[PDB]
């Protein structure tokens, strides 16, 4: 089909040659099929092959190395003769650094793209269509859609395909198509065509497009076109781009990045002025511009040997790995920043319905009204068997079966639960049972009067399909849906307009069914049905109605009940006007009380601990519901949300309740209450607010329409894999699984990011730092040159490297759980922390110059012994007294720096080893609980004793291999660097915290 | 200059302006510096910079796994769906393990010729020429040679540019040339000029060219050209290629590379056979096509995974190292192969003069005749002082100071001394030392007479330049030197024929001058001078003459004597034919007897020790000496050829004994005596030669011309760094240092060399053989596949990549050189050590099957557990009765292989740790006596533990992770193949030999 807007619902029709209430035939599906495809795009697998690359090449810091590689290149290419070899080097010992880390981080990445774009192939997308195949309406998987069979959506569903509307089934159908038209607000569809062949998407009111949502309202069309062919399979990514942006906590650690690279760029320009009276020195004896390009070298040197280069991608590892994690547990991350997020989360609202419970209705008790003698009243309860939605169970009276259609109460019962009711039931022949098609709570009516089957009719002659929907036909043929009055929110009930078929009921006239919240609807009663004659609500009547409903409610059970009524006398069908939801109520009114119901929807299984663990953590978990307060505070009793017998006069809510309480009341009860219920979706979200007006990070869990707002609202949403697409919509993570628990998890992952990024930020700056006041305090102390440019660029590309990298693998810490949630407003580097880091980064720096310094002095065996001489070691060339007479030129001698080379590495990586914790002992938390950290040790040490035993490298590293005595010296300067840090954190964790 | 060959003498001289016995002027010498640069070549440093790559792909092996790199290749793109990954992969892990061989080699490669390169950029080329600086031929740089000055050059001497000849000191002067000319045979060079402009250097009779050495006679000439302008530095590397060769210790590896390839091809073909009947299987499900490639794919696997790839580097590897380790001990390998042979070294023919001693030269002793009483006759012994070269020492008779000049016949030997000496004496104002100019024994001959001073000529007013050869100008003036029969080894003697210049001797006619060996000379001697009186040799006379040779010569001292005489009455002048030296011994006779001299020539420090050393390898060390038998034998026992008291009447030959045995006993001789003295340079060679007949590896080690033969005879020639550049052309290596030693530490070296190589191929066929005995065993007892292409690949890269090459750097045995030669004939691989491949290759490709059992079976909380139902593992598709009825698809489980490629690869890297050794326990030689080998085993562990925990690659790998349980089933099962071989080694090692 094309341009189906343009044509009318009959043309289109034709154009199939289907009837909208019959479907396509299994043949014409047949060949549609062969004649269209499948409605799917084209696997779009994970892509941006080479764009990860040079993504790893984009922040500021990797640029300034990336810049640092092009001088040292081209000085290379101008210096001469002698040493042209270790002038090219420098250069690739930046280079390969930086390409170590560009692959860690692409490969994460891939790894966390693939992971997620399996968990959404996992359970494949449905679609609700007519087909001859069947009467009512079937599931079938979305790609199995072709354009032609009758189509149904409905408020929170995902639409399918491009749908051309042939019926709204409903006073008004919105949409959500942001996602294509780009406007944020729902707008209304109709079914009147559009003439103009070429008109824009945001003119097609009578169209519904593949992608957006339901935002209201129900409606049955003709699909007129599928896979690739649809609105939106065009403007594919194949054709059309998408979106990016930098988390909040990366948003924090680029503002720190660079404030870094501020500090780094000036005590570097420093050391190349603190030595512009070296430019004119033996060591060089060219012109001033051969002596300052080498400091200049030097600088440059000390520059990349400060940057944190990793930061940038151990950042991107971090939160790819959390996504991966999240994945593992059946949890799609639809945005990094969540699993961060996740972890400085306070509170955490949850719906009830759906969220909290499995949302698995089944009517399970009910009454109507026996006797009604004034003062005295009788109910006629009954119990129903069964808990799934097949059609298999029994109506018990005193634990007996019995005729249902003998009262005359329930067969009205159940005339209204067929009737007033837009969900249906749906055999799967695969999986062998009965799905609902619709919101559960109504299926769970359709599925109880199947049981009650009123009008005893012949079921047992027919077919597991047939018998789904059964009585419920037979009672949709006694009367006629003249229209309904979709369940609105605010009303809290649902309404449809009947009237009589054949001439059997005829002598009576119009109907109205109705059906919703028990207060509602029961003040909305002026009469309460006996049978089948009618009497006026009383007090008493009244009275039992409702402690009925209370006694269910709060029982063991604690049931969700709803009310059933009719309108004898409905208005006029012209006196109506379908305009707005907010005129229903009264058109509900000066009702007919027949009966109540009772579901129950168990509570999930894993809720109950989760919300311990939560309290653990010190998050709080308040539950929002739109269902009875009493069975609501009776559910929270039951997952732990109350204790079972605990006072909460003051911590639960009705949304009548909040609003009736002043401003400041409502925000101060949001941090005291954990139960809403009877509240709407503006109520959640406000509530949402209130809990954000205090600086609190908020997660918000749902799985309807209803949590939309919230969601959004909310500083992280999670939505329930098996609800509403528009929940999922407006949700950052999506509980695939629908496991409750993974939200907790979820938190611990984003506690551990956290933690990692600082451990690697400690370690980095921590030793970093002596690889500057290693260098000032030599040209302090008046000492000789300790390090040489090449030599920086190695220390650098051995400690900065992977064993930093490896510090994002860093496991959480044994108590990461059981502490309250990080302030969000907490500084990224606390005041105890920077003593932390020059406390090491001094020690570090001063353990490199004593190790030089060491060698010239009480070198034992170790040749070019002498005595403080050292601080006048250019002097020796004139004046030298003292001197025993060793070469004036054992001031430049490998051996020393060698020496210290070794320590700084040696020593760095004993820091690594600190890493593991921020205050945990190294003897609590073993070296080889991050075995990835050690093989990277392994592997830089190795890379480093090949650097002085490899004949070549040892002369392009200006360095001399180290005795077997003299390595047991660095071990001996470097070990103890454990200790400064192992009693640094015993006082943090045991004088300050704790 | 340019074309100098056609022009004359005069008008090279004139278009020069210098004369041909002055020499250029400092001035001069200046200014051809500027206008024509230093005597040199550019720099020709280590080039091949790519070659070298190229080369380590070559060899026949490497070619086969380069092709299955394409073959692995080609298929990956014509693989589909599901595991085009795994596919690509194979390649990769195959081109992996060959350029990480490429490399090693290449860069060993580089490190030997540099070392090499730097050994020779050590001591500079020196020239002698004469300069208008000094009176006499002085020594300089060759470098600061220009066109112009004279410059001189003799028998074995190097031609430092391209002179035009000026003057023949001698009867005839030959060259070599073939470095040039290509012509082996020695020309003969003339001064008549060439008039043909463009003649070629075979034509041009009359030059000398740069690179070539002196065959024979001596010459003064004008230097044509220089540096670059050389007719030999056009012809340079840079303008000319050169040449190369294998070693055959290689020739005898690579016929047994391609032995092992024509095997390793059908134990594979063999597989792709035994599995045909399974093209048609569910595993393949396609066509006998899609099944056999894949089997077919398994066998090339199998191939590259048994081809032994780092043998053809492991060699280069090993002989480079030996390269090298010979450079850090000043010894220059003109030729790799060298090392190797000088393992299987037996016999060492090692020359006297200048080889085994110092060759600094000094006449310390001499005597002339006192009185002749008829039957009584007395001789006037001194002793001169002074060890050097330098003019200071003092003559002494009776411990007392006397004037030389005040006996007769001292007059007329300083006469001789002076006269008959084609050497001369050069003070070096650098090393402010008096150097020889010419052969050491004659130099001593011209300090001799300085410090004689038999005219009493005023030399205390004198710099210590002209103080050097001052005395033997003075006597150069009294005759005129007509002309001189040069030495030659035949007469062992040399003339010089003189007239007086003035008429203070006028008055008695011609002379000549002799000096040569005792012997021959006092045969040729009829008269004996006495003071200045002459009386005829007598019985008694030559009684005391030799007697006191003869003490002299095996005395304390072993002095190197050499007698001294004239001709009174000379022939005529024309009588006279120069034509060949065997004319020239009757011109030397009814000669008359004047005196002898006695030198000291110090044998080498390092040389008695050496001789030791060889003797506990096994290796003899025979002396061949032009020298007395007397002080022959001396000189061994001082060194310790022969014990001090030692009976050696049948042990030491002098070449006229030695030809008076025949032929037969010749042979015989050489084999038992261990020292020849007064033998020819013919003889030399043919010793060598009969030392060869017994199938030995003879080495021959010398310093002159006389050694050029023998040297090129040997299998191995050893030259003396100081000795003549016509003995180092014939020579496959260069002791610069001149230390003896040296030439020992080269055998172990050769020995290690040969037994890493044993321990290489010990390993990777012990090895390579479990993989087949894996894939077989396998395919034999029914049991499913152990391992899949890229599985074999792997295990590949990682047993038969750096571990194995890690090989070529193992320690030499803590016996190597206590054990006898290795026989030449000894088969590469001894019937007991294909045992000890098969031994271990068994077990270890058994203990593989049984792992990939165990898991299947005895797998305790390991799952899917069986018995013996394995062989029938393809039934259970139809007939699976006593199955448990575990999935049927078990036998597709990665556990398994997972469970075999750790033990292989394990296992191996066990194996590794027994080829530190051939038959010495891993208890005697430690495991870590080869870091390199276990930083070789770790890096392939990390390796492997990788490809198991890194997410993305156990599926690539087909593999799964293994329970931190079912390892230690690996360390279990493969730990035990250290005790298989451990126990293999104690029975070669005690049982066997020993
Ligand atoms: N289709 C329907 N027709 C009539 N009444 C309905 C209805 N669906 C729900 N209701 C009633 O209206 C009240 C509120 O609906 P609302 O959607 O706000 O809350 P909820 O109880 O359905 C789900 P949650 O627990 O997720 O908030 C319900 O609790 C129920 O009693
Ligand atoms: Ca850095
Ligand atoms: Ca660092
Ligand atoms: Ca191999
Ligand atoms: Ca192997
Ligand atoms: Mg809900
Ligand atoms: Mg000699």
């Amino acid at each position: 089909m094309e341009a189906a807007h343009s044509k009318s619902t009959e043309e289109c029709l034709a154009y199939f040659g289907v009837s909208e209430t019959t479907g396509l035939t299994p043949d014409q599906v047949k060949r549609h099929l062969e004649k269209y495809g499948h409605n799917e795009l084209p696997a779009e697998e994970g892509k941006s092959l080479w764009e990860l690359v040079i993504e790893q090449f984009e922040d500021l810091l990797v640029r300034i190395l990336l810049l640092a590689a092009c001088i040292s290149f081209v000085l290379a290419w101008f210096e001469e003769g002698e040493e042209t070899i270790t002038a090219f080097v420098e250069p690739f010992v930046i280079l390969l650094i930086l390409i170590a880390n560009a692959i860690v981080g692409v490969w994460q990445e891939r790894n966390a793209e693939n992971a997620i774009e399996a968990l959404k192939e996992y359970e494949p997308e449905m679609g609700k269509v007519y087909r001859a195949d069947r009467k009512s309406v079937q599931r079938i998987k979305a790609r199995d859609i072709v354009p032609g069979d009758i189509v149904e959506v409905a408020v929170g569903d995902k639409v399918p395909a491009d749908i051309r509307i042939l019926s709204i089934k409903s006073t008004t159908l919105r949409v959500d198509q942001s996602i294509l038209t780009g406007e944020s607000v729902s707008v209304i569809k109709h079914t009147e065509p559009v003439p103009d062949p070429r008109a824009v998407n945001q003119d097609k009111k009578n169209m519904l497009f593949s992608g957006t949502n339901i935002a209201a309202g129900k409606a049955l069309g003709i699909v007129a076109t599928t896979g690739v062919s649809t609105e939106i399979g065009k403007i594919r990514d194949q054709m059309a781009a998408t979106e990016q942006d930098k988390t909040p906590l990366q948003q924090k650690l680029d503002e720190f990045g660079e404030q870094l690279s501020k500090v780094i760029s000036l005590i570097c320009v420093a050391v190349w002025l603190i030595n512009i009276g070296h430019f004119n020195d033996p060591v060089h004896g060219g012109s001033w511009i051969r002596g300052a390009i080498y400091y200049f070298k030097i600088a440059v040197a000390l520059a990349v040997a400060a940057i944190p280069e990793g930061l940038p991608a151990v950042i991107t590892t971090c939160l790819a790995l959390g996504t991966r994690r999240m994945a593992k547990k059946n949890a799609i991350v639809r945005s990094l920043p969540s699993v961060e997020t996740l972890g400085c989360t306070s509170v955490i609202c949850s719906d009830k319905t759906g969220t909290l419970t499995t949302n698995q209705m089944s009517v399970c008790k009910m009454f109507i009204i026996d006797k009604v003698d004034g003062d005295f009243c009788s109910l006629n309860e009954f119990s129903i068997t069964g808990s799934t939605y097949a059609p298999e169970g029994e109506v018990l009276k005193n634990d007996k079966p019995i005729r249902s259609g003998q009262f005359d109460g329930l067969v009205e019962l159940a005339t209204i639960c067929a009737l007033c009711n837009d969900s249906s039931l749906d055999f799967n022949e695969t999986k062998g049972v009965y799905e609902k098609v619709g919101e559960a709570t109504e299926t769970a009516l359709t599925t109880l009067v199947e049981k009650m089957n009123v009008f005893n009719t012949e079921v047992r002659n027919l077919s597991k399909v047939e018998r789904a929907n059964a009585c419920n036909s037979v009672i949709r043929q006694l009367m006629k849906k003249e229209f309904t009055l979709e369940f609105s929110r605010d009303r809290k009930s649902m309404s449809v307009y009947c009237s009589p078929a054949k001439s059997s009921r005829a002598a009576v006239g119009n109907k109205m069914f109705v059906k919703g919240a028990p207060e509602g609807v029961i003040d909305r009663c002026n009469y309460v049905r006996v049978g089948t004659t009618r009497v006026p609500m009383t007090g008493p009547v009244k009275e039992k109605i409702l402690s009925v409903i209370k006694e269910w409610g709060t029982g063991r059970d604690t049931l969700r009940c709803l009310a059933l009524a009719t309108r004898d006398t409905p208005p006029k069908r012209e006196e109506m006007v379908l305009d707005d939801s907010s005129r229903f109520m009264e058109y509900e009114t000066d009702l007919t009380f027949v009966g109540v119901v009772g579901m129950l929807d168990p509570p999930r299984k894993e809720v109950m601990g989760s919300i311990q663990l939560c309290r653990d953590a010190g998050i709080r978990v308040i539950m929002i519901t739109g269902d009875n307060k009493g069975t609501a505070i009776a559910i929270c009793r039951r997952i732990g949300i109350f204790g079972e017998n605990e006072e909460v006069a003051d911590r639960a809510y009705t949304g009548r309740e909040f609003d009736d309480l002043p401003l400041a009341e409502q925000r101060e009860a949001c941090r005291r209450a954990c139960c809403f219920a009877r509240v709407e979706p503006s109520h959640k979200s406000k509530i949402v607010e209130y809990l954000q007006s205090y600086d609190e990070i908020t997660a918000m869990t749902g799985d309807g329409v209803n949590d939309a707002p919230a969601l959004k609202k909310a500083e992280i949403g999670i939505a329930m894999g098996s609800g509403t697409a528009v929940a999922k919509t407006a949700s950052e993570m999506v509980l695939a699984d629908d496991n409750f628990s993974t939200i907790v998890a979820a938190v611990e992952e984003g506690r551990a990011i956290y933690n990692n990024m600082k451990q690697f930020i400690r370690y980095l700056i921590s030793s970093n730092v002596g690889e500057v006041v290693c260098i000032f305090l030599t040209a302090a102390l008046g000492l000789p040159e300790a390090l040489i440019p090449v030599q920086l660029l190695w220390v650098n590309l051995v400690t900065d490297g992977l064993p930093a990298t490896a510090l994002g693998f860093n496991p959480p810490d044994l108590d990461i759980m059981d502490r309250p949630p990080r302030s969000p407003k907490e500084p990224l580097i606390s005041g105890w922390l920077f003593f932390r880091y020059m406390a090491i980064g001094g020690y570090v720096g001063a353990a490199t110059v004593g190790a030089a310094a060491w060698w010239f002095m009480y070198a034992e065996d170790g040749p070019g012994v002498t005595y403080h001489q050292l601080t006048h070691f250019m002097q020796c060339t004139e004046d030298h007294p003292h001197f025993e007479g060793l070469d004036c030129e054992i001031f430049e001698a490998p051996e020393p720096m060698t020496m210290a080379l070794s320590v700084l590495v040696t020593i760095e990586m004993c820091n690594a080893l600190n890493s593991l914790s921020e205050n945990q002992s190294l003897m609590r938390m073993p070296p080889w609980v991050n075995i990835w950290l050690l093989g990277s040790i392994c592997l830089s040490m190795s890379l480093h004793f090949l650097i002085l035993y490899v004949d070549p490298l040892p002369m392009i590293f200006k360095l001399k291999a180290l005795d077997l005595t003299q390595w047991l010296m660095v071990l001996k300067i470097s070990l103890p660097v454990i200790g400064l840090d192992e009693i640094l954190k015993f006082i943090a964790r045991n004088y300050l915290e704790g």
